[PDB]
């Protein structure tokens, strides 16, 4: 489950997939962070709006 090796061009292969696993992994994490919490965001701003609007209503 955990193999590695000690070389002097080997090693390259280790540290290029690490940095892309570990580049793509908080890429992903603060893209779905970051669109996601503007979706929270907007549904409470929408639902605020929406909900405030309504019970105002317009006779009243």
């Amino acid at each position: 489950m955990v193999s590695q090796k000690n070389g002097i061009a080997t090693l390259l292969q280790a540290e290029k997939e690490a940095h892309e696993i570990v580049s793509k992994a908080r890429k992903y994490r603060q893209d779905k962070l970051k669109q996601a919490k503007t979706d929270a965001a907007k549904e409470i701003d929408s639902y605020k709006i929406q909900k405030d609007k309504e019970l105002k209503e317009f006779e009243c």
